[PDB]
């Protein structure tokens, strides 16, 4: 049993809810919250900007030190950093950004990072301002992630379309 509440069960391991991931993280304090990161860990907008704002910019300060030491992530890659006030850990995962022309086949590689963690609170990778089709992102998630994933979908209209169209 875990603390996640109000989710619709899509599969054995994937759950979904219309929720603000920031508000969900603050309530649950999950072991892992996933950030929709870019390779520079520049948390300007979308999910990343919202998570970073909720940490009072501490996520960005930590991320800048990580990049200064290690250099940029790979598209499809990840790193584990602090979850600050939101979670124990933040798994920063880089899905491909269609608005930068990145290979959508890298979305499966991005979701494979989730398999290193038994339970996660996450957004749909490459959705929102990353430009991918969220229906596609949910299909790749279900077909790639084997660990238990709780997906937060900010937009109620999109949530209802994801559920209604789910195969
Ligand atoms: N998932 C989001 O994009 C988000 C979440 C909280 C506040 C602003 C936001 O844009």
């Amino acid at each position: 049993v875990n603390s996640f509440s109000g989710y619709l069960k899509l599969t054995d391991n994937v759950y979904i809810k219309n929720a603000d991931i920031v508000e969900e993280a603050k309530k649950v304090k999950p072991t892992v919250v996933v950030n929709a990161a870019n390779v520079y860990l520049k948390h300007g907008g979308g999910v990343a900007g919202a998570l970073n704002k909720a940490t009072n910019n501490a996520m960005q300060v930590e991320s800048d030190d990580y990049i200064a030491t290690n250099g940029p992530l790979k598209v499809g890659g990840s790193c584990v950093l602090s979850g600050h006030n939101l979670a124990k850990h933040c798994l920063h995962v880089v899905g491909p950004n269609v608005n930068k022309g990145e290979d959508i086949q890298l979305l499966k590689s991005a979701y494979e990072n989730f398999n290193q963690h038994e339970v996660l609170l996450a957004p749909l990778l490459s959705a929102g301002i990353f430009g991918a089709d969220p229906i596609h992102s949910l299909r790749v998630c279900v077909d790639t992630v084997r660990t238990n994933v709780y997906l937060a979908v900010f937009d109620k209209n999109l949530y209802d379309k994801l559920v209604s169209s789910f195969l």
